[PDB]
């Protein structure tokens, strides 16, 4: 039927939902066509937080539904600055590359 | 009821459920009840496999199973040394605490 | 009529396949085509494990249909680096052989 969500805050809950690890949920949310470009309050993607969080799987599904690494929160850093910050070394490299492709 | 598993490649199946990050999948199985040290043809235990990826979320809820640390690997390694070998520090002192306490 | 496998874990089916005994059902895999070299989790190709079993006309008939002795699982231990584990001396020399053939 072509649906969507249309929920207000929508990547400020998705931010939660990373919060609270619901990758299913979160999986279920991308395919059906949720942003993962949306932030929070704080410019945050939920990327950035999942980054933040060294949640290198449940990036990497928000890589594939989108989630930009060239986007950042309001700190300033992207989220493979966060990436850094967690020290996360599997998500740190996958958050080289896909900023890499994403920069063309 | 009293359901069981007994699967065959029980300790597979464990092994393949970690490297596949299915963690909703081994809440349910440890809610189930399941062997958290059943080995694969390799005579890996689960959280060998958890450890040698890093996964201090789904390695701890192993842990919390009492998956077994002390036993050792075709190789030598360890679930403690396999999170060492990974470089997760915070997995590499939870499974040190747990191996420490599984030495009696 | 142009069928497939399309199974997953096929690292973990090939290696069990040789270790369970039923040989014979990863022939015929492989009489589909079934590259014994597949994607495992652990990096372990069916040889590594066979040869490090101490078994060798089950190893010996996987690598007669195929193998990559040169392979590395994630230890960067190769299947022939197994069987001198093993110190299976036969695994060893067959292994040495498909090794240099391989390489050739």
């Amino acid at each position: 039927e072509g649906a969507s969500f249309n929920l207000e805050d929508s990547g400020n809950f998705l931010c939660t939902t990373v919060a609270k690890g619901d990758s299913d949920f979160l999986k279920r949310l991308l395919s059906s066509g949720m942003n993962p470009n949306s932030e929070d309050y704080d410019h945050r993607t939920p990327l950035h937080v999942a980054a933040s969080e060294g949640l290198f799987l449940m990036a990497k599904m928000l890589v594939e539904a989108g989630a930009s690494v060239i986007s950042k929160d309001r700190w300033g850093n992207s989220p493979l600055d966060e990436a850094r910050l967690c020290g996360n070394k599997k998500l740190i490299k996958l958050l080289e590359d896909v900023k890499n492709a994403q920069s063309s």
